[PDB]
C-alpha cells in the first residue's frame, strides 16, 4: 500500500518478513554502511536505474535511455528500429546531458529545520517548503566548503508530510554514462500507444548503460580517459524467476502522489481537471482522427501529435473511472470525518479549522480554475495557431537602422518553427473551429480572451469566419502571405494581425489566470502541515506513507494478477506467445523482430525459460508505484534482481489518491526476458559475462 | 469434432454420457415408443428452438426468437419492445399471425426404403436421392392415403443425412395457435446488443415466454377465441441448484447447417474467396458508412440498421478466418481424407480417393467464376443500393409504349423508386459508397469479366469512378425526386432504355445470374462426390464419434459448464454476474442501459432463492456443448434433464466450429434459468407464470 521512507524499513521489517522477506535489514538498507539501496539510481532525473556489475553496468527503461538511443541514431545506423550492442567497451556511446544519482546518505534533519524555522516571524512565510531556504539550512549543515572538501557529492533538504518531517540527502553525481545497449524498438516499445496502461503487456522495455568515473572511483564529466565505475554494492540477477503470491519489493523515485487530499480536492479533481481534459482532448483528437484517416500525409505528420495528446487523456479516462466505482471521495471524507471527531474529543479545533480552510479555498477558486483548464486544454494545448509567432518589444522597436533585417530573420525562423513539415493549416483550422465552440459555449463573453469577443460582435457567432478570416488576413497564414509582409514590413500590420492578436490575448488571459490563481496554493499548503500533523498524531507513521516527492522510496507486494470486471482474470505473468499472438506485420506497433521470432521458434530459450518450457515477458505485482519509477529493479525476498518496473495499468492511476489493492499493479518486464534479448537477439554474450547471475 | 447427434445415437452414446455426468434414465430423455424429454422441445417460429415448462403449455425461447411477436403487438401507447410485456390472465395473452410451434412426434430410420425406391436409377447422376420433392413423395407413400386430412396436426417428412447414405422420417405436429405471455424488456433481453454479439463473457437476459394454444382435445388449431391451452405430453422441469464450473450439461435443438466433412480445398476456398471477399468488401463499405454516420447524426439515424446488419457476417468471417488461421482447420481436414485414402487403398477400393480427387478438380475449376460471384455479389448487390433501384418490367416496358396502362405502369414504377429512395436512403452517402467498392471491384475484376456498363468507366469516363457514378445520378430518372416527377410527367420508354442507373442495375443483375448459372453445375459433382466420401469415412471409423452434418433437425450435445482462456494471461470464467451488468452500465448508449427495477434488484439484493450458494446473482453461463444457428432458444439440461437455461449464442472464437468444433475455445452462451425466473418474479411480477411451472429446489 505505501512508498516509504528508508528511515521506516526498521517499522516494516516485520511485516516484511511476514510477507516473505529474507534478506537482513542492513542488507537493504544501511543507515552508516552499504547495502542494496547503494545499487539504485535516479536516471535522468526523472526514471530509476540500478547498476547490475562489478564495472558499473547500469538496467532501466527503453523509454529512459530512448533520448539517448534517438541521439545516436542515423539513416545509416538506426539504433532506435534496430537495436544497439556495443561489443567492446570502447564501442560504448557517450551521452551529452546525462546524470546518475545515487544516494550516498539520508538523514532526519527535522528538529534543526523547525528550530531554524522559529526564527521567521511572519506565520504565513512558504519559506518552509522553499527548494532556496532549505539550501541554505542544507549548506549550513554540511558546511561551506562541502563540495570542495567531498567532491562529486552534494547535499539537499526536502520536506516531507506536509512540512512535518524533513531529510538531507547526500548525492553523488556522476554524468559520464554511455550507452551500452537497447533492443530493437519492436521489442522496448510493442504494445506501443495501444498498449500503453495496459495488463498483460508484452514489451521488453530496457535499455543498458554503464557509469563512467576518473581513475579514483570519483565523477567526472565525460573524457576519453574516463573508466567503468567499480561500485560498492551491485545487484545479482536472479533466474530462478516468479511464482504467484512470490514476494517482491522495489526501490525507486516517484514523482508524487496526492494521498492527504481533501474530498473537495478529489471533487475539483474529477469536474474540473480531469472532466475539461476529458471533454476537450475528445474533441481534438476526433477531428484529428478523420484528417488522418482521409489523408496519409496528415496520419503521417499528426501521429506524433495525436499520442502525445492522447496520453493524459487515457490518465484521466483512468482515474475518473477510479473516482465514479472505487469511492475515492468517500474513503477521504472518512478520514477527514475520523480526525475531526478525534480532535474534538481532545479539545483541539485546528484540525477541522484546517479542513474547512481547503474546503473554502477550493469553493473559492472554482470558477477561475475552470477558466484556466478551459483555456490551457481548449486552446493553449488544443489550437495550434495559439502557439504562433509574436513579435517581441525588441523586433517591434526595429521595425519601427538594417535591424529590421534582423528582425524580420527571428521573427522568419519563429514561423518556420510553427508552419512546419508536420503542420497543416486546413487540419489546424478543423480543429480550432471544433475547439473554440466548445470553449465559446463553456466560457461567457466578459470572461473570453479580447480577440474572442469579435466573434460575436463581428462575425455574428459564426466560429468558420473567425477562423478563416484569421487566416485569410494574417502574415502567418501562409508561406506567401508571410514573403509579402518580409518584403514590406509594418509594425502597424503586425498591431493589427488577426493571428498575432488572438495568440497575444489567450496568452495573456492564460497569464492573468494563473497569476490569480496562484494565491489560492499557500493557504491550502498551510493547512495541509496541520491535517497531515493531526493525522500522524492520531493513527501514526505505518499505513500514512509521505506523498512521493523524487525521493528514494521502498514498497513491497507480491507477485499476483487480479479481475478487471465480471467474469475475467489477468494472471501475473505474461508469455513470448502473447508477443506472437499480438503480431500484426502491417501495424506498426505490433510487429515482431526476426530474431525474437525465429528464438520462438526453435524455443532457443536456454537458460532463461520456465519448469513450463515458456518463455516469460512481464509480471505484475501488488507493489505501489507511480511516475518517476519507471525502471525501477525488482527485488526477489531475497534481494536478488527479477524484474524492471515500467508502467502501471490504467485501472491504477487512481493508485496516487489511494492504492487500489484489487486493481492496482506494477507491470514489470522479467529479467529473464531481459537476458534471452541481450543473448539471442544482440548476442551481447560480454554483458552475460559481467553480471552475477545466480541459478 | 464434438458432435451434434441424431436421436437414434443416444443409445451408443449413453455409456458416455453416463461417464461424464449424466445422471437419468436414457428413455426418459429419448424413447422412440414413448414419451421421454425429446417430446418437450419444440422446434420455434421456423428457425429457432423452445420448450414446454408446464402442464398448460408455456413456452421459452430467446428474445431474439420472439422478437418480432413483441414488436408487431407494440405502440406507443403500448411499447411492449422497449418495456416489456406481462400478461396477468391467461386471456390477456396475445395471438401472433404467422408463428408455429413444431413437435417432433415420432422418428424413424428409412434408409434401407429410400436405398430401394433409388435402385431405380434412370441415371447414375439423379440429384433425386437429395430432393425435397423426390423424398416426399417417398414419405407420402410411406405414410398413406391422405395421411394429414386422416390424422389433423400431424405431417411427414425425409431427409437425407451423411450425405446421403441415411434417411430419417419424422412425424411432425405443428401448433399455430402460439401466443406471446412474457417478455423482459429490450434493456435485458438485449444487453450487450451488437456490441456484445459473439462475446463472452455475456450478461444477455435473451428470453420471451409464449403459450400453445390447441381445440378442446390438444389438436393443432388456427387461432381461435375458443381455443384453450395445450396439455402436452411432457414438459420441463425448472432447477434452481445452478451450476458449478465442470458440471455436466446437455441441450436438444434444430441446430442448422455444419460443413464437417469438407476436404482441405474447401477450406482454403472458404478462407480465401468467401472469407476474404466478403472481410474485404464488407471493411471498404462499413468504413465509408461509418466515416458518414459519425459527421451527420441524421446519416446515423438512417444508416445505423443497415450498417449493423453488414458487421454481422463481417465479424463471422473474422471468427472463421482466425480459425482457420491459427487452430490447424485445413490440416485436420487434409489428414482426415489422408487416412481415408490410406484405408481404402489397403481394402483395393479406390473409389474414396477417387472422390476426393473429384471434389478437388471441381473446387479449382470453379475458382475465377466463385471468385467473380463473391466479389459482385459482396462488392455491387449487397454492396451499393443504387444496384436494386428500379428496373421497369417487360409488360411495365411495353406498357409505356396506347391506353391507360400507362398511368398504371408509373405507379407501379413510382411505388418501387419511394421504396428504394426511402427515408433512411441518401443518395451523397451511396454515390460515396458506390465511388470506393467500385474502385476496388474494377481493381479486381478485368474488362472483358466486368458487367456491361461498368465498362463504361474505362471507355467513355477515362477511368474516372466518380465521374461515371456522379453521371447515373445526374443523368437518371432515379436520381432524386425532381428527376422521377419530371420522367412521370412525360414519360418515354426511350428514356428508360438508355438510363444509367436502369442499364447500372440490370447490367449487375445480369452478370450475378450469369455467374450464379455457371456455378450451380459444380454443386452436382461434389454433392455425389460425398456420399461416397463420408460413406467411406462411416465405413472405416464408424457412425459413432462422427456426427451427421447439421440440417434443420433435431439433435442432441452435451458437454460441461467451463470457461477458457482466449489469449495469453487472460481466462474468462464459467458464470456471468448481475455485477457484470451494472459495471457495463452506460445510460448514454442504448445498448448498455440498465432498467430501473433491474438495478434496484441489485441494489437492494432481492435475489430470493434465485441467488448462488456465495449470494451472487447468476445472468449466464457458457458450456462445451457443440451448437451452431437454430440452438437460439435451446433447453440446456442438467444430468437430471432438469431446464438450467436457455442457449442464445456462441462466442466467435466458435464461428469455426461449424467445419472443426474447438475444444479450448468453442462455448454455448447461455442464459442462467435462475435469472430467467428473477426477471419473470421482479421485473415482471408475473407470479402465475412461476406457479405454473414445476420447480425443484
Ligand atoms: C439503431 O438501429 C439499429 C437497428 C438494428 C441493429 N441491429 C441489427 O440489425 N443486428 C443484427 C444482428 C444479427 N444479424 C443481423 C442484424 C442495431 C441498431
Ligand atoms: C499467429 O501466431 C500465433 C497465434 C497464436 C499463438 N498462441 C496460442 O496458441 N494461443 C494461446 C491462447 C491462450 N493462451 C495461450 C496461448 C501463438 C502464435
Ligand atoms: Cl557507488
Ligand atoms: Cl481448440
Amino acid at each position: 500500500e505505501g512508498m516509504w521512507l528508508m528511515q521506516q524499513l526498521g517499522r516494516k521489517y516485520a511485516q516484511m518478513k511476514e510477507r516473505g522477506l529474507k534478506m537482513k535489514e542492513y542488507d537493504l538498507y544501511n543507515p552508516n554502511g552499504t547495502s542494496l539501496k547503494d545499487a539504485v539510481v535516479l536516471f535522468d532525473g526523472g526514471c530509476t536505474g540500478e547498476v547490475v556489475s562489478d564495472r558499473g553496468l547500469v538496467l532501466t527503461n527503453h523509454h529512459c535511455g530512448y533520448d539517448m538511443i534517438q541521439a545516436h541514431s542515423t539513416l545509416e545506423h538506426n539504433y532506435l528500429e534496430n537495436g544497439f550492442w556495443a561489443m567492446r567497451e570502447a564501442d560504448e556511446l557517450p551521452n551529452k546531458d546525462i546524470s546518475v544519482v545515487f544516494i550516498d546518505k539520508i538523514e532526519d534533519v527535522t528538529d534543526y529545520v523547525k528550530k531554524e524555522l522559529k526564527a521567521i516571524k511572519d506565520p504565513n512565510s512558504m519559506d518552509y517548503l522553499s527548494p532556496k531556504y532549505l539550501q541554505k539550512l542544507a549548506d549550513k549543515k554540511a558546511g561551506k566548503n562541502f563540495s570542495a572538501k567531498n567532491p562529486g557529492l552534494s547535499v539537499e533538504i526536502k520536506a516531507f508530510y506536509g512540512g512535518n518531517l524533513y531529510l538531507m540527502f547526500t548525492k553523488k553525481t556522476y554524468t559520464d554514462v554511455r550507452l551500452v545497449g537497447a533492443p530493437p524498438s519492436s521489442i522496448g516499445k510493442f504494445g506501443a500507444d495501444t498498449d500503453n496502461w495496459i495488463w498483460p503487456r508484452h514489451t521488453g522495455d530496457f535499455s543498458i548503460f554503464r557509469i563512467y568515473a576518473d581513475k579514483n572511483g570519483n565523477p567526472a564529466p565525460y573524457s576519453e580517459d574516463n573508466v567503468p565505475l567499480k561500485p560498492k554494492r551491485f545487484f545479482n540477477i536472479s533466474l530462478g524467476g516468479v511464482q504467484e503470491n512470490d514476494y517482491a519489493m522495489i526501490m525507486g523515485f516517484p514523482g508524487t502522489t496526492h494521498r492527504y487530499f481533501t474530498a473537495s480536492e478529489v471533487d475539483e479533481w474529477k469536474s474540473i481537471d480531469n472532466d475539461i481534459r476529458i471533454r476537450m482532448r475528445d474533441i481534438r483528437q476526433g477531428v484529428m482522427l478523420r484528417e488522418m484517416l482521409a489523408d496519409p500525409q496528415i496520419k503521417i505528420m499528426y501521429s506524433a501529435k495525436y499520442a502525445a495528446s492522447q496520453n493524459a487523456y487515457k490518465r484521466a479516462i483512468g482515474a475518473n473511472w477510479a473516482i465514479k466505482t472505487r469511492g475515492l471521495r468517500q474513503n477521504k471524507q472518512a478520514m477527514q470525518d475520523r480526525l475531526i471527531a478525534w480532535g474534538a474529543k481532545q479539545g483541539t479545533p485546528r484540525y477541522e479549522e484546517a479542513v474547512h480552510e481547503i474546503d473554502a479555498t477550493v469553493a473559492k477558486r472554482a470558477d477561475l480554475r475552470r477558466r484556466y483548464w478551459m483555456i490551457e486544454e481548449g486552446i493553449i494545448r488544443g489550437i495550434e495557431f495559439a502557439r504562433s509567432p509574436i513579435p517581441t518589444e525588441d523586433e517591434t522597436k526595429a521595425l519601427q537602422a538594417s535591424a529590421r533585417k534582423e528582425a524580420i530573420d527571428k521573427i522568419r525562423t519563429r514561423y518556420s518553427k510553427f508552419a512546419n513539415k508536420d503542420y497543416s493549416a486546413e487540419v489546424d483550422k478543423k480543429v480550432a473551429v471544433a475547439m473554440l465552440t466548445e470553449y465559446l459555449k463553456e466560457i461567457p463573453y466578459e470572461n473570453l480572451p479580447l480577440h474572442l469577443r469579435l466573434v460575436k460582435d463581428r462575425f455574428a457567432g459564426d466560429v468558420q469566419a473567425y477562423v478563416d478570416d484569421i487566416f485569410a488576413r494574417s502574415v502567418f497564414g501562409s508561406e506567401a502571405q508571410f514573403d509579402a509582409f518580409a518584403a514590406v514590413p509594418s509594425v502597424e500590420k503586425l498591431a493589427e494581425d488577426p493571428m498575432v492578436l488572438f495568440a497575444s490575448s489567450v496568452f495573456d488571459e492564460y497569464r492573468k489566470l494563473y497569476n490569480e490563481l496562484r494565491p489560492y496554493d499557500d493557504p491550502i499548503l498551510r493547512a495541509q502541515r496541520t491535517y497531515i500533523a493531526g493525522l500522524l498524531e492520531m493513527d501514526g507513521d505505518q499505513d500514512q506513507f509521505p506523498d512521493a516527492n523524487l525521493t528514494l522510496r521502498f514498497t513491497y507486494g507480491q507477485v499476483k494478477g487480479y479481475s478487471p470486471r465480471d467474469n475475467v482474470y489477468y494472471g501475473h505473468q505474461t508469455t513470448l506467445d502473447g508477443v506472437m499472438e499480438k503480431e500484426d506485420p502491417d501495424n506498426w506497433e505490433f510487429v515482431v523482430d526476426p530474431k525474437l521470432k525465429a528464438v520462438y521458434e526453435r524455443k532457443d530459450f536456454g537458460r532463461y525459460a520456465d519448469r513450463s518450457g515458456r518463455m516469460p515477458v512481464a509480471f505484475c505485482a501488488t507493489t505501489h508505484t507511480t511516475g518517476g519509477n519507471s525502471g525501477s529493479p525488482v527485488m526477489n525476498a531475497n534481494g536478488e534482481l527479477i524484474g524492471l518496473n515500467f508502467d502501471r495499468n490504467w485501472e491504477g492511476v487512481g493508485g496516487d489518491i489511494q492504492y487500489l489493492a484489487d486493481y492496482q499493479r506494477s507491470i514489470i518486464v522479467d529479467i529473464r526476458y531481459v537476458l534471452l534479448v541481450i543473448d539471442k537477439v544482440g548476442g551481447c554474450q560480454r554483458l552475460l559475462d559481467e553480471m552475477n547471475i545466480v541459478p
